[PDB]
């Protein structure tokens, strides 16, 4: 587009070791518009060479990087946290186009996403070793910490830039240096980041972003013997595969895989609280997004008047190109997703659910998908076993709450959850007993800086954000000091 | 009869609260390695009765994880009683079944029953946060969980304790585990399980499945109710369970090789290092995670240290370890006999020098003499290798660059040490050291209260500490919405 | 009274230096039964020289106390807390002779103050320091804890053994020895504690109890230069002046003062549950506790169901000698207690209120007054700016929230509040605004070890129990050391 | 002066409720430069009435400020250390005009005292709570942390700028309110920072500052209902009447008194390290640090060595005006520190000490020292022990380490100590042995906004600057949720 060509963010050549370059055989990959089908520029295809080479950047400048002070990274990645706020509609224009999400959406990723740059960037100075009293009066017991080396960082397309700044800052602020693998659909956002890394003076080799061919990008990044950590947000069967290849080298790992996140919604809760609060935790970035309600438990003695609110808000949806004006809900990332979600909706339908609204590939083609409604939907339809990642509300009758907490729990996941209820007892009794590493407590707007981001189960290992972030990138030296 | 009459020796396995028999009958035999007599035998069971432990544990869980910390504090501090109480006839167990002088085996004892008294406390303290709210209308409210069932893998050379270390934690933290032993010394692990039982711990809380370790393994680390795994033992085994873990991403706790270099700079108090390597090598005969494997020796000091060091091996009793004075017992097994031959055949041929030893003991059986090698140099094979045998190989260094770039030259990073009496220069190499734990003029590392634990390939995870029991919980963020 | 003869814990000799001593002077002071007004026994009567003595021992066994290790420490707590668990019984008979509580309430203040000892034994091998991030690459920021020294702990006679061990338990624990002056009302249960934890092996002058003369002896703590901390329990006129005397050498202060604790019940709280939490704020030690609930304040649309309920459970109340069975209220301390609770009453009467049950002293004689409960009280009078210290409940009418937050905190006191209601956002709203260090919500059994214990405003500084705890005897050292 | 006329911060009123007001009587009293003797300007010499005004606007502003996010006053913080570090020059020239100090001194302090702001700003957002482990099954434990409430600040003039950020900065930080009365001989420094303050956009009533009448104005700070905590620097007489002033309503405290800061080095220490570290531990602000070495203790072995090069450095000082190029001495306070200065060496010199360089007036006159050297210097002289706040290094012989650790400890302060030696058993033996609160070794620089600040004993209470000193400024309220 030419609207692109006009920011001095959006780079079509890779970043390693400070420079921007090509892939070594020049080879090139396209990158599309999900809401045109056109293609808006390339991308280097690189492969396990130009990742090897940004291994070796990054250890390099780790000896470096890590000799600083706390305040001396602080100021850096500070002056990098202003240069993503400044430039934040140039960034979300980037999002929008290559993803697809509506404007107003990217420019709240990009605020998010920047807020974990400034928080970690004060973590570092906090990162507190121990002094432990001593079970031997000759010996003194001193405990520190220590980053764990080079990180490899492999990001999904969903929240293009917030996925990198979650483990960039923490990896950087720990003293570590990245090299960065980010979904060969949304490219650009990573290399625009980059590209003000560069501006806020993060020096060569302490941030790398390598594109191409994710196999062979991959395995380096599981394999090559001075990576010591692996970060990686996405799909639960990728998980399993890179942290088999892990194995071979014992890599610390952060894993953020899928959820099958489920909404309870009990007689005794505020209906209209629980209705906007379920219509924001589905239908954010279209349904893509690994904490999005996929199961909406509500109970029989309220499940018509939910369901009718529900659909009144859901029929009030823009659907359209993210540049338009008040558009809420994008296309979809690829046409596999479509196929997923209509599979997912015949399925349902076969076995008696009915469709409120929706249900169908939407009249402006490409890869829409209209925001939909299902009622009558029980544990029986693979919908409740699988993750959508579309705009499809599943609402799930029952009336026994023992027997919808194991419905709830009756998943490999265990990501994020939430339930709607004005009574103490219930509320904490069920947020307890939800196997889930966030729970939502008449709250869906879960998502910051400051809280402990994560899953429990195949949902993945780890946390991002808040005071647990940064220990995840350190390693512990107990140092016994003999008098 | 000396473990006969004992109540703690038991050749069944234990699962479910049950003294079980293999399902198909089959038994393995456990052999005493100072005598070559063969002590008893334990069920060699499978995939079959390792899911049957999983089931148990499952089942337990529930009711365990309800009680309240202190409700588990007393019933893990009756255990603790029980473990010291019985320490002259657990010491015994382990000797007769394992090698090690019987004064070595009174040593693990205490050091094992205090992590059960150490965790039976951090239970009590497992604290959650209150987090500044970024949104007035939420509060932000963190609380910490049990992960579930867990999986323990534990070796022979601490048999007590590395069974502690892990079930302690586990079942403070609310968790039920089930523990595979090592073939060599499973009748440590059946000792302390009958004490559990004694001890109050409900059925199926801890469980101790003995036999086909592959099969056993494979159930472990794939049956999708397990989810934690924590391992000690080889890197090579760590390698293949962690990338078995892989399909249900387990959380992993891994204790592996370490290849432990301790460094004698020119500046150190001679005595001082020479009392201290020679207690971080001849431990358990050499045959511990964290025993110093290649000994650095500045060249100024290079020929007084080892004439004292020799001298202090000299003086070693070797022997069975129920004779009294006896500090050096036997290797665990044949195999471990010919890599220590071959090792210091390869620096022989190397120029290495052979100031004592060298050779299997004239006892017999898998006895080795204390050795100690010097002229050695970092292209022998020594140097590369886990010996975990009674040999200290002696390696000249000059340059503190040099000596810090070998020392790290190596795919592990659990222990260190470094004797100096330089302010800056103890420092300034113990943070160079890419190892999770650094001894600063000091050898005697081990204890509770300290996050024990490598870096690099030597694993993840610590063990005892405060940072022990968090290995064993999640996390929840509950997000109340005013 | 032959049955305190008749136990190995009844001593009539001061503490002092592991010696069981009398007053220089032989002068000694009777201790009374207030359930019956016979005597019991007498203690020394010390004053000045003996404190010095004390404190002089506290500062000579200090240098060897806190050399010892954490768990060196533990070890002899923990014999400590085993005794004191097994004398239960006899340490329960003898503070129901001199206090006058119920039997059962005694047994259970035993249990609670041993809970203090296990807990802080635990506790010292866990006064973590710190390794602070350097900003300077030649310096290292090493932080540890060290004891403040002799501790003075002064105690009153509601809780005449866990007022003991709060104090004491987390001093021993901390490396510190301490110094102890309790209540003449009730000495024998500090003296008995004492004889227990000379059968602990706690050596000689670690622990020591100091009878007699209060202002002698507390001046002394509260000025001799080798005390460094005082720990007080009692009335705030009393902590006013303690502190002002710690001045003169800036000393250490843990104050646990007076609380006008109130309780509010919302019309949305459930009736019963809030009924029967008010009778056990309210009724227990006989009112007489820093944490009672002084003043109950209940919403106009269920006052009188309310009231109905609260009036029924309190006529079931058994009143008589402690040692009898089945019996709830003893006898007020003192006569003192009983005109000031006379006199708040015949104040409230006088400016309209009803007096529901109760209202003057019982049948019994001695310090037995009858547990009252008074209606139509208002802000006007005087039993609701006044500690009663006794089994009177005055039911305040109210019906605005913001209002009774006023109500509530309309005191210098900030120790205890409650709040009953099934609405989670009022009952956050309210215990937000209220300012205490404690706010029970929905609940009134708020007593335990793990909890950290205190108030804010008059009512004091500091925390006793939970993690909070042992800091307070601790002192911080900053190592800056320079490679 | 009109070098002060030129810049906006030059104020000669004071800050109330947003407002710069005089005196309501008009009085005012004079600054002087204390290296020209001329009177730099007037400010309001305000009593009671002010004070008190002072206080209820903190209180009025109190609501607003503390139910702000702790992100939102952050960014305002933040604004408010930028602000600071942009003034730098001119905030320098003020400081080294009303107190002398040279300009490169006062330019470190700037940046000194904005880091506090900066890190507090950061604490802000990490004041934690707990949830704690349940003994009760039915009760949830969750503890939170509130601010304190209106905060009194009462500081000196050795630091005019640092000392009100490290008290204002962690009240705000932690949302309370600050009324400040600033040193009446370096007051200009305080309204210059409040006058960046309001550029911060502060709100009004959060920060004030009250000059004139000190105790008139500190009676009031010590004595309103409304103030709960009282924060002070200075001396250590004032510190016990603050104190006992604040006795009667119970105020939690922050004293930083005096500190009779010694210096040890051992014969195996590194002479040169020594020397250099004594020369900044002594001659930092000529000598007027609460944190200065009072007494430098020199083993036999290496006295006349350490003597020697010691008095080497001390001979190439550059004595003069703070605005001169070069210089490194400047003026003492007032004509008082002259006559205690002078007093102190006369008595020594009277017991045997032997003057190696300087002992009288500056020729420069006014309140100007000569940079002096005192050898022979024993306990049984007054210097040893006095604090003198001047540039004088007495030189103390010793010998055994026992002796001299109890010298160093024979005081009732425990502020400040360093140690030199090159061997790790003492350096670690003494240094634990030292009853301070901190302790350099082989490290004089101890100084900076992460380490915890502060003194034992008589040296005062709590601690400034790092995670320990947000707490200070808060209170625990423990939460017992009932379900």
């Amino acid at each position: 587009v030419s609207s692109l060509q006009s920011t001095e963010l959006f780079q079509q050549q890779a970043y390693i070791n400070g420079q921007w370059l090509a892939a070594q055989s020049n080879a090139t990959v396209p990158v599309s518009n999900p809401a045109t089908g056109e293609e808006i520029g390339t991308i280097p295809n690189m492969g396990a060479a130009e990742a090897t080479q940004a291994v070796e950047a990054a250890y390099t400048a780790l000896q470096s990087w890590k000799a600083l002070t706390a305040q001396n990274r602080a100021d850096i990645l500070l002056a990098w946290h202003k240069l993503v706020l400044d430039h934040t509609d140039e960034l979300a224009l980037i999002m929008t186009i290559e993803q697809g999400k509506p404007l107003a959406e990217a420019k709240g990723e990009v605020r998010y996403a920047a807020s974990f740059i400034q928080w970690f960037a004060e973590e570092g100075k906090r990162i507190y070793g121990d002094v432990i009293p001593t079970v031997n009066n000759q010996q003194r017991f001193i405990i520190s910490k220590e980053p764990v080396g080079v990180v490899a960082a492999i990001t999904p397309w969903n929240f293009p830039i917030a996925m990198i700044t979650r483990k960039a800052a923490p990896a950087l602020a720990a003293g570590c240096t990245v090299v960065i693998k980010p979904a060969n659909e949304t490219p650009y956002c990573a290399l625009a980041i980059a590209k003000l890394a560069e501006k806020a003076g993060i020096p060569a080799g302490v941030i790398n972003v390598v594109t191409g061919k994710s196999q062979e990008i991959g395995s380096v990044f599981t394999s090559h013997e001075k990576v010591k950590k692996l970060t990686f947000t996405g799909s639960t069967p990728v998980g399993r595969l890179l942290m088999q290849q892990c194995s071979s080298t014992i890599k610390k790992l952060a894993l953020e895989l899928g959820g099958n996140a489920p909404l309870i919604v009990f007689d005794d809760a505020d209906l209209d609280k629980a209705v906007q609060g379920a219509i924001f935790a589905k239908f954010r970035n279209a349904g893509q997004t690994c904490v999005c309600a996929n199961r909406i438990y509500v109970h029989d003695n309220i499940y018509q008047a939910f369901a009718e609110k529900f659909v009144q808000e859901v029929q009030k949806f823009k659907v359209g190109n993210g540049l338009e004006d008040g558009v809420q809900i994008g296309p979809l990332i690829n046409e596999k997703a479509v196929l997923k979600a209509q599979q997912l909706i015949d399925d349902a339908v076969s076995k008696g659910a009915k469709i409120a609204c929706g249900g169908k590939q939407h009249a402006l083609g490409q890869t829409f998908y209209e925001p939909s409604v299902l009622t009558n939907v029980d544990r029986t339809m693979e919908i409740v076993q699988e993750e959508i990642f579309g705009p499809v509300a599943p609402l799930i009758r029952f009336t026994d709450e023992a027997d919808v907490v194991a419905q709830a729990n009756d998943t490999i996941f265990g990501l994020a959850a939430y339930v709607y209820s004005e009574n103490i007892s219930r509320l904490w009794r069920v947020s307890e007993q939800l196997e889930y590493g966030m729970v939502g407590m008449n709250a869906t707007a879960i998502s910051n800086e400051v809280v402990p981001f994560g899953g429990v189960k195949q949902s993945g290992v780890g946390r991002e954000g808040s005071k647990y972030g940064l220990e995840e990138f350190m390693t512990i030296k107990y140092m016994c000091l003999g008098l």
